[PDB]
């Protein structure tokens, strides 16, 4: 009855092909597996524990909402869902606030919702949605269809209707294909999935100045770039552009599955200032807030910026491995040059034989996604790791 | 219309205990709703409470890149306890429902043909307030009004075995059901219905799924519904009970079905973390054990006797309905349309239940709701249906 990476084939669907050690336990950006090997974490989870593995502030959070009241059903609100709303309201654009589970909920609710407005505010034939390929919004049916890559919706039947994928960053394209029957445009303003891709400032000034000829809804999915990745509480922030709708997830929780929907009482309407919110996600969400937004938390992530990217072009200079650097404050994608595309797995692999944990953004890309805390002395260690496992794989050439 | 519950600004569950939940004014009332069937070991249970603060100070998430030990074990218990081999957690009803109707959906295309994608569902049926699950829901009232539904789904009655073979072809991918449809009323699917189903199914080469979401985990005295009716379905889908207040939810499957399923088909970021599977783990382990299955029905007929002696005094129900504790009591025509009504009396008296359509009261409290914690409530709701009537 021993659990080992065995255990997983004989138990969860084929859909994952997970690493072959199993964490068990972690602090900070230090994580161990079922053997005490000791891993540096730049991964996060996916973009997800902003502050780490057991943040004491969070822990103290979750236990102690975990002794007073874990769930209300959505007839009720609750007083750390109030509270969390509240924080969001003061601090961004929003006017009102819906929380759920998953970014992939979210996006469905902020979908819905500019299509909603539309057929109420408009009209019933106003409904198509402008998105761009590449784009990742989540797995149910609506929100992947949304998303920009058809190897992921095609094979389940019919998809629901009226979306149109123009390229990111390509501002003509969707002047192109809007129109007054258009409901909304949806946009990470930095793909995260999709190679780690900013928009440029006049692609994302464009999309709002265009909504506003059409009378659609601009959407920002912030579920990755948001809650402080970028070094500002969300992306919007750092572009100046406001959307009409944003959606958080992942960070916001720092590891609890929450997230949210933020519009104003304008577009809320065609459905108090909250929605929803499970009381203890909102708890640990409230205690993440706090420490993310603060000056010196989003100081430091581009102080940290800067001590990855570094270690990056140093690796570059001793192995010639990476054609770019990019993304914004701890988002950190670095493109593998021709001689290593598609190989990003097989630095990744290395990566965690040499004990640092990192992502991919797509075949070519190398992604980096730690705490927005993590420590200068992890940041060193985690990268002298991960140089060991590129000269590794680049020895081998 | 059709009104939804909300509470006013006065009424705001601050702390819960059991079957006990208090307010910002420290107004007490007794739970017979569990946030809708959620809290099916209460509030704040000490098992739950040390299993969410032993791995709350352990490991939290580490997205599907990894493995871990909490799913791994959980799965494990599910897969020894049911007909499942393999399954997938994702964070509610909703998102484990989406994952059952792509999955059957894909199995189709895959197994037989890209055209095989007819899906048969239930006229008051609820799956979720996603696009396609409520889209696969039987009430176009909340499926209208966002834009190009996806297609290629059939509403039937629920529990007319004929007009499901009357729509059913090869062309079809599944039949979806809820067990005992709660939302709708809390009508219990006939055995001759249920298992028409599964022949069907069977003879069109369709998948038979079952959205146990509301009444799986417990709810119906056994672990699922299924079980009761003994009735296989192809795909299963749990929430709510599972993670006892927690986010959490499961899809059940067989491993020739999962095998349609290939790396990337299906995701979710915090689907299966370590932290909910712990507290689903816990979770499970109590509701899975004889003495609790044998106390739900101890429980409902408490309740049930309850029910009838309130009808005998004030006259107010054509009928007692449900399994276990998921109970229904539909309201005599004298009082149609006054559930809300009824429900709100019921908040004045300190006792809070739910509705099931504008007809029918609704009950679904922890599977382990402690006898005194019946007749005190049930007491508070006499003394609200006297106010009503
Ligand atoms: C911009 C953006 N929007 C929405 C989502 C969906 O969030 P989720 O439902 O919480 O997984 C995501 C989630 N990305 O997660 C990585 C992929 C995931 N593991 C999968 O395979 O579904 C995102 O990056
Ligand atoms: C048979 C069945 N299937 C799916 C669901 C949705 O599950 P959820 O996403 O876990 O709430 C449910 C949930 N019912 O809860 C009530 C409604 C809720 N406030 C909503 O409107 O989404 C269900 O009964
Ligand atoms: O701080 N710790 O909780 C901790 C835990 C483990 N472990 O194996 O789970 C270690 O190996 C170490 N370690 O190696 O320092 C530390």
């Amino acid at each position: 009855t021993a659990i080992t990476r065995a255990t997983f084939d004989e138990v969860i669907l084929p859909v994952y092909a997970p690493a072959d050690f199993i964490p068990v336990k972690g602090k900070g950006s230090r994580v161990w597996d079922q053997q005490g090997k000791e891993y540096i974490d730049f991964a996060g989870g996916i973009a997800v524990t902003a502050l780490g593995h057991c943040h004491p502030a969070l822990v103290e959070a979750l236990k102690s909402q975990g002794e007073t009241l874990w769930h209300t059903s959505n007839v009720f609100t609750n007083e750390p869902a109030l509270r969390l709303g509240r924080k969001l309201i003061d601090a961004t654009f929003a006017e009102r606030v819906l929380f759920m589970n998953s970014g992939t909920e979210a996006n469905e609710t902020a979908f819905k919702l500019a299509r909603h407005y539309a057929c109420v505010r408009h009209s019933p034939f106003k409904t198509k949605i402008i998105a761009f390929h590449n784009a990742f919004h989540g797995r149910s049916l609506f929100t992947v269809s949304v998303g920009g890559q058809p190897k992921y919706s095609d094979g389940f039947g019919p998809k629901p209707a009226d979306i149109i994928h123009v390229p990111f960053n390509d501002l003509h394209a969707v002047k192109a294909v809007m129109d007054d029957h258009t409901c909304a445009v949806v946009v990470e303003p930095i793909q995260g999935e999709g190679g780690v891709q900013a928009a440029t400032p006049e692609f994302l000034k464009g999309l709002r100045d265009l909504c506003d000829e059409h009378q659609a809804l601009l959407v920002f999915d912030e579920v990755q770039c948001g809650m402080g990745r970028t070094g500002d509480l969300f992306a919007y922030m750092h572009y100046g552009v406001t959307p009409d709708i944003l959606t958080s997830a992942k960070a916001l929780g720092g590891g609890f599955p929450v997230s949210a929907m933020l519009t104003t009482q304008e577009i809320a309407s065609a459905f108090g200032s909250t929605y929803g919110g499970n009381p203890l996600a909102c708890a640990v969400a409230g205690a993440t807030f706090d420490i993310i937004n603060t000056p010196e938390v989003l100081q430091g992530i581009h102080t940290k910026r800067q001590q990855f990217v570094q270690h990056l072009q140093a690796i570059d200079e001793q192995f010639d491995i990476f054609s770019d650097i990019r993304g914004m404050g701890l988002l950190i994608g670095a493109e593998l040059k021709p001689k290593y595309k598609g190989r990003a797995r097989d630095f990744l692999y290395a990566g965690a034989e040499a004990g640092v944990m990192v992502l991919n953004a797509g075949a070519d890309v190398m992604r980096f996604a730690p705490s927005l805390v993590v420590e200068e002395a992890d940041i060193h260690e985690g990268m002298q790791r991960f140089a060991q496992a590129v000269g590794k794989v680049v020895a081998l050439e």
